[PDB]
């Protein structure tokens, strides 16, 4: 019956963020979650669910593939290998001195 009665997005995202922040400090996930929950005002069990859901947050998908009726498309394998082919590494500092040889800076 309750319409859109749920937790706030900001607090949830910030909660999960603080969990990750504290995962840097504590590698024991339970230690992390159990300590943060009483600060934000939630249970470690629920906070764990938020973190787990935020894991599946990266799981983006959608059923809607273009079908190859008469124009034969190519269905690839599992191996998503490169196609563009490596350019040069580039970004190489080859310039005519970034610093001025003769001075000009009388102004600071």
């Amino acid at each position: 019956m309750t319409k859109n009665t749920r937790f706030s997005p900001e607090v949830r995202q910030r909660a999960v963020r603080m969990v990750l922040e504290s995962q840097g400090e504590y590698d024991s996930q339970w230690a992390t979650i159990c300590s943060i929950a009483p600060k934000i005002g939630c249970t470690p069990e629920t906070l764990r669910v938020w973190v787990r859901q935020h894991e599946r947050d990266t799981g983006g998908d959608d059923g809607g593939l273009t079908t190859a009726e008469r124009q034969r498309l190519k269905e690839p394998e599992r191996e998503n290998r490169e196609l563009r082919r490596s350019n040069d590494i580039l970004r190489l500092a080859s310039a005519y001195f970034a610093k001025a040889e003769f001075d000009r800076l009388w102004k600071k």
